[PDB]
């Protein structure tokens, strides 16, 4: 039931799920000048080198790539965290046109689209376990402004094609989610949520300071994505990206001066 349009879309997520309105929803604004360097924040701690992707997955909400989280592959460590997380998906939220699609915002500036790469906490063994957790989850958020080409997401635009609709999968071995990250890993950090439904309470965010810059051409690509099912009324995939939510009680910290 629940999408991004008028009638189902995150103004009305609350009512089936409450928790919508919680202390510690996602995405927030990152008020840079706000935000807290912390010395005591480690480096990021990104272990991709045998990271093994298996599927790329249309779900009427975005597209993910899967990883095969079976073992300590693709792992997440350091930085803010405590313990190891493996890497089990990444999806992307875009916008209808460039001047919006993040989930975060930064100093209120919306992005085209964020990147997130989710990754669970091994000491409670499995997804579902730990998304009942505080600590479960660590999600890795990338901006993605409009400019040059990011030659690591080709791979990933050219088979947008063969997964249009909801539904829709495909083979997608080999892809290395390394060439998807910037330069820097200088990064944000706050207690958060997943930012689709069931919205559970169970992120640590990491948002990195330095976006990536993808062609107007790769994310033209992303707007082709159909939120229906292969012979519902096509409705672009576009603004699937929830907005920013009430800091309340928490503080971001940045790993950097
Ligand atoms: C209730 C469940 O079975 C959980 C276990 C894993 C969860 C998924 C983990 C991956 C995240 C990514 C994502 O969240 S985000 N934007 O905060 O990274 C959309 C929700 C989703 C699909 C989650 C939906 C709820 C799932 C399926
Ligand atoms: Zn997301």
């Amino acid at each position: 039931h629940w999408g991004y349009g008028k009638h189902n879309g995150p103004e009305h997520w609350h009512k089936d799920f409450p928790i919508a309105k919680g202390e510690r929803q996602s995405p927030v604004d990152i008020d840079t000048h706000t935000a807290k360097y912390d010395p005591s924040l480690k480096p990021l701690s990104v272990s991709y080198d045998q990271a093994t992707s298996l599927r790329i997955l249309n779900n009427g909400h975005s597209f993910q790539v899967t990883f095969d989280d079976s073992q300590d592959k693709a792992v997440l460590k350091g930085g803010p965290l405590d313990g190891t997380y493996r890497l089990l998906q990444f999806h992307f939220h875009w916008g209808s046109l460039d001047g919006q699609g993040s989930e975060h915002t930064v100093d209120k500036k919306k992005y085209a689209a964020e990147l997130h790469l989710v990754h669970w906490n091994t000491k409670y063994g499995d997804v579902g376990k730990a998304v009942q957790q505080p600590d479960g989850l660590a999600v890795l958020g990338i901006f993605l402004k409009v400019g040059s080409a990011k030659p690591g997401l080709q791979k990933v635009v050219d088979v947008l094609d063969s997964i249009k609709t909801e539904g829709k999968s495909a083979d997608f071995t080999n892809f290395d989610p390394r060439g998807l990250l910037p330069e820097s890993l200088d990064y944000w950090t706050y207690p958060g949520s997943l930012t689709t439904p069931p919205l559970a309470e169970c992120v640590t965010w990491i948002v990195l300071k330095e976006p990536i810059s993808v062609s107007s051409e790769q994310v033209l690509k992303f707007r082709k994505l159909n939120f229906n099912g292969e012979g519902e009324p096509e409705e672009l995939m576009v603004d699937n990206w929830r907005p920013a939510q009430p800091l309340k009680n928490r503080q971001i910290k940045a790993s950097f001066k």
